[PDB]
DNA sequence: ACGCC
């Protein structure tokens, strides 16, 4: 199972969502880098 | 279980 990065909704991943994507990084939010890239933690 | 309007 998994949940989109995108609507969020539960059954499908971002790529496999509808709707249209989100800009910079999906996990944090914070552009630059996308949500690979990713390492803010906290 | 994952990106490129
Ligand atoms: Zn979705
Ligand atoms: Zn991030």
């Amino acid at each position: 199972n998994v949940k989109c990065f995108n609507c969020g909704k539960e059954g499908h991943t971002a790529r496999n969502c509808r709707a249209p994507r989100k800009k910079g990084c999906w996990k944090c939010g914070k552009e630059g880098h996308q949500m690979k890239d990713c390492t803010e933690r906290q």
